[PDB]
Protein backbone atom coordinates (compact mmCIF):
# COMPACT_ATOMS: atom_id res chain seq x y z
CA UNK A 1 0.00 0.00 0.00
CA UNK A 2 3.00 2.46 -0.21
CA UNK A 3 5.89 1.52 -2.87
CA UNK A 4 9.27 -0.22 -1.50
CA UNK A 5 12.43 1.43 -1.06
CA UNK A 6 14.86 0.94 -4.00
CA UNK A 7 18.40 0.60 -4.23
CA UNK A 8 20.08 1.45 -7.21
CA UNK A 9 23.55 1.61 -8.51
CA UNK A 10 24.42 5.23 -9.80
CA UNK A 11 28.00 5.01 -10.38
CA UNK A 12 30.93 2.93 -8.77
CA UNK A 13 30.90 3.27 -5.14
CA UNK A 14 27.44 5.34 -5.28
CA UNK A 15 24.31 3.79 -5.12
CA UNK A 16 20.67 5.68 -5.40
CA UNK A 17 18.09 4.97 -2.72
CA UNK A 18 14.59 6.15 -3.55
CA UNK A 19 11.98 5.87 -0.60
CA UNK A 20 8.36 7.03 -0.87
CA UNK A 21 5.69 9.45 0.87
CA UNK A 22 2.32 10.59 -0.29
CA UNK A 23 1.80 13.94 -0.24
CA UNK A 24 -1.48 15.73 0.04
CA UNK A 25 -1.43 17.65 -3.35
CA UNK A 26 1.40 16.34 -4.78
CA UNK A 27 0.91 12.24 -4.97
CA UNK A 28 3.11 9.39 -4.66
CA UNK A 29 6.51 11.32 -4.19
CA UNK A 30 9.65 9.43 -4.58
CA UNK A 31 12.72 10.61 -1.97
CA UNK A 32 16.39 9.97 -3.60
CA UNK A 33 19.51 9.86 -1.23
CA UNK A 34 22.81 8.20 -1.94
CA UNK A 35 24.65 5.55 -0.42
CA UNK A 36 28.48 6.35 -0.41
CA UNK A 37 31.30 3.36 -0.46
CA UNK A 38 34.40 4.15 0.74
CA UNK A 39 36.51 0.89 0.61
CA UNK A 40 34.76 -1.19 2.91
CA UNK A 41 32.49 2.01 4.61
CA UNK A 42 29.03 3.09 3.22
CA UNK A 43 27.74 6.59 4.42
CA UNK A 44 24.42 7.82 3.94
CA UNK A 45 23.42 10.44 2.75
CA UNK A 46 19.92 11.44 3.74
CA UNK A 47 17.97 9.07 5.67
CA UNK A 48 14.82 7.38 3.84
CA UNK A 49 11.73 9.03 5.49
CA UNK A 50 10.72 5.72 7.70
CA UNK A 51 12.79 3.77 10.77
CA UNK A 52 11.41 0.59 8.81
CA UNK A 53 13.10 1.86 5.53
CA UNK A 54 16.24 3.43 6.71
CA UNK A 55 16.70 -0.32 8.45
CA UNK A 56 15.86 -1.85 5.40
CA UNK A 57 18.61 0.00 3.66
CA UNK A 58 21.17 -0.19 6.14
CA UNK A 59 20.50 -4.25 6.66
CA UNK A 60 21.35 -4.57 2.33
CA UNK A 61 24.44 -2.75 2.84
CA UNK A 62 25.45 -4.94 5.79
CA UNK A 63 24.49 -8.09 4.47
CA UNK A 64 26.96 -7.23 1.73
CA UNK A 65 29.67 -6.79 3.87
CA UNK A 66 29.87 -2.73 4.41
CA UNK A 67 30.14 -0.68 7.60
CA UNK A 68 27.82 1.80 8.13
CA UNK A 69 30.47 4.78 9.14
CA UNK A 70 27.65 7.10 9.32
CA UNK A 71 24.56 9.61 7.93
CA UNK A 72 24.69 13.05 6.56
CA UNK A 73 21.27 14.70 6.60
CA UNK A 74 20.96 17.80 3.86
CA UNK A 75 18.39 19.64 5.96
CA UNK A 76 15.96 19.00 8.55
CA UNK A 77 12.64 17.92 6.75
CA UNK A 78 11.82 14.67 7.64
CA UNK A 79 12.60 13.48 3.73
CA UNK A 80 16.24 13.75 4.78
CA UNK A 81 16.33 13.09 8.53
CA UNK A 82 13.53 10.34 9.68
CA UNK A 83 16.10 7.88 10.47
CA UNK A 84 18.03 9.49 12.34
CA UNK A 85 16.67 8.41 15.75
CA UNK A 86 16.88 5.04 14.51
CA UNK A 87 20.07 5.24 13.54
CA UNK A 88 21.18 6.78 16.65
CA UNK A 89 19.53 3.53 18.81
CA UNK A 90 22.06 1.55 16.56
CA UNK A 91 25.22 3.70 17.12
CA UNK A 92 25.35 4.69 13.91
CA UNK A 93 27.01 8.33 13.73
CA UNK A 94 24.23 10.54 12.92
CA UNK A 95 25.70 13.77 11.21
CA UNK A 96 24.09 17.48 10.50
CA UNK A 97 24.73 21.13 10.25
CA UNK A 98 24.81 23.19 13.34
CA UNK A 99 21.43 25.07 11.60
CA UNK A 100 20.24 21.98 10.69
CA UNK A 101 20.36 20.46 14.40
CA UNK A 102 18.50 23.56 15.69
CA UNK A 103 15.71 23.63 12.98
CA UNK A 104 15.15 19.68 13.92
CA UNK A 105 14.84 20.85 17.96
CA UNK A 106 12.65 23.64 16.98
CA UNK A 107 10.99 21.27 14.93
CA UNK A 108 10.36 18.80 18.19
CA UNK A 109 12.62 16.05 16.25
CA UNK A 110 15.75 14.19 17.50
CA UNK A 111 19.05 15.43 16.73
CA UNK A 112 22.13 13.95 14.93
CA UNK A 113 24.72 13.43 17.43
CA UNK A 114 27.22 15.00 15.55
CA UNK A 115 27.56 18.63 14.00
CA UNK A 116 29.31 20.96 11.80
CA UNK A 117 29.97 24.47 11.72
CA UNK A 118 31.26 26.69 8.81
CA UNK A 119 30.57 26.45 4.47
CA UNK A 120 32.51 23.54 3.47
CA UNK A 121 33.08 20.30 5.93
CA UNK A 122 34.60 17.20 4.75
CA UNK A 123 32.52 14.03 5.95
CA UNK A 124 35.24 12.07 4.50
CA UNK A 125 38.46 13.33 3.32
CA UNK A 126 38.79 13.66 -0.17
CA UNK A 127 35.80 12.02 -1.01
CA UNK A 128 32.63 13.52 0.82
CA UNK A 129 32.04 17.21 1.02
CA UNK A 130 29.32 19.39 2.48
CA UNK A 131 28.55 22.47 0.96
CA UNK A 132 26.18 25.10 2.52
CA UNK A 133 25.30 27.34 -0.35
CA UNK A 134 22.90 29.93 1.41
CA UNK A 135 18.82 29.57 2.16
CA UNK A 136 17.00 27.84 -0.18
CA UNK A 137 14.41 25.20 0.27
CA UNK A 138 15.12 25.51 3.95
CA UNK A 139 17.18 27.49 5.89
CA UNK A 140 19.93 25.77 6.54
CA UNK A 141 19.66 23.21 3.38
CA UNK A 142 23.25 21.62 2.39
CA UNK A 143 24.74 19.78 -1.10
CA UNK A 144 26.82 16.72 -0.92
CA UNK A 145 29.63 16.82 -3.55
CA UNK A 146 31.64 13.29 -4.11
CA UNK A 147 34.87 14.93 -5.55
CA UNK A 148 36.33 11.78 -7.12
CA UNK A 149 33.36 10.72 -9.85
CA UNK A 150 32.15 14.20 -9.94
CA UNK A 151 28.04 13.78 -8.00
CA UNK A 152 26.52 16.24 -6.52
CA UNK A 153 23.69 15.31 -4.40
CA UNK A 154 21.65 18.52 -4.36
CA UNK A 155 18.58 17.61 -1.73
CA UNK A 156 15.39 19.43 -1.98
CA UNK A 157 17.58 22.86 -3.14
CA UNK A 158 17.93 21.44 -6.20
CA UNK A 159 14.37 22.51 -7.89
CA UNK A 160 14.83 22.31 -11.64
CA UNK A 161 10.93 23.13 -12.94
CA UNK A 162 9.45 24.05 -9.39
CA UNK A 163 10.03 25.14 -5.67
CA UNK A 164 7.75 22.88 -3.90
CA UNK A 165 5.97 24.11 -0.09
CA UNK A 166 8.12 27.68 0.33
CA UNK A 167 6.75 27.03 4.04
CA UNK A 168 10.13 26.97 5.27
CA UNK A 169 11.82 28.46 2.67
CA UNK A 170 13.83 31.84 2.22
CA UNK A 171 12.51 33.02 -1.62
CA UNK A 172 14.43 36.54 -1.11
CA UNK A 173 17.78 34.20 -0.49
CA UNK A 174 17.21 31.59 -2.53
CA UNK A 175 18.75 33.54 -6.04
CA UNK A 176 21.51 34.71 -4.38
CA UNK A 177 22.02 31.21 -2.88
CA UNK A 178 21.51 29.29 -6.42
CA UNK A 179 23.76 31.53 -8.19
CA UNK A 180 26.74 30.87 -5.69
CA UNK A 181 26.35 26.78 -6.09
CA UNK A 182 25.77 27.21 -10.04
CA UNK A 183 29.60 29.03 -9.87
CA UNK A 184 30.90 26.09 -7.48
CA UNK A 185 30.02 22.87 -9.23
CA UNK A 186 29.74 23.54 -13.25
CA UNK A 187 31.82 21.18 -13.31
CA UNK A 188 29.05 18.17 -11.71
CA UNK A 189 28.60 14.83 -14.24
CA UNK A 190 25.33 14.01 -12.41
CA UNK A 191 23.46 16.13 -10.36
CA UNK A 192 21.13 14.13 -8.22
CA UNK A 193 17.23 15.94 -6.72
CA UNK A 194 15.58 14.92 -3.46
CA UNK A 195 12.30 14.62 -6.15
CA UNK A 196 13.21 14.56 -9.76
CA UNK A 197 15.24 12.66 -11.74
CA UNK A 198 19.11 12.89 -11.79
CA UNK A 199 20.61 15.22 -14.24
CA UNK A 200 23.64 17.19 -15.21
CA UNK A 201 25.24 20.98 -14.21
CA UNK A 202 22.03 21.99 -16.35
CA UNK A 203 19.85 21.57 -13.11
CA UNK A 204 22.29 24.06 -11.45
CA UNK A 205 21.16 26.99 -14.15
CA UNK A 206 17.37 25.45 -14.11
CA UNK A 207 16.97 25.55 -10.03
CA UNK A 208 18.02 30.21 -10.51
CA UNK A 209 15.70 30.58 -12.97
CA UNK A 210 13.32 28.66 -11.12
CA UNK A 211 14.21 30.59 -7.74
CA UNK A 212 14.30 34.08 -9.81
CA UNK A 213 10.47 32.91 -10.81
CA UNK A 214 9.78 32.43 -7.77
CA UNK A 215 11.03 35.47 -6.13
CA UNK A 216 9.05 37.43 -8.30
CA UNK A 217 5.90 35.00 -7.53
CA UNK A 218 6.47 35.91 -4.02
CA UNK A 219 5.46 39.74 -4.57
CA UNK A 220 2.74 39.49 -6.22
CA UNK A 221 -0.71 40.31 -3.64
ZN1 LIG B 1 12.30 19.78 2.54
ZN1 LIG C 1 12.20 17.28 0.01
Amino acid sequence: SLPDLKIEKLDEGVYVHTSFEEVNGWGVVPKHGLVVLVNAEAYLIDTPFTAKDTEKLVTWFVERGYKIKGSISSHFHSDSTGGIEWLNSRSIPTYASELTNELLKKDGKVQATNSFSGVNYWLVKNKIEVFYPGPGHTPDNVVVWLPERKILFGGCFIKPYGLGNLGDANIEAWPKSAKLLKSKYGKAKLVVPSHSEVGDASLLKLTLEQAVKGLNESKKP
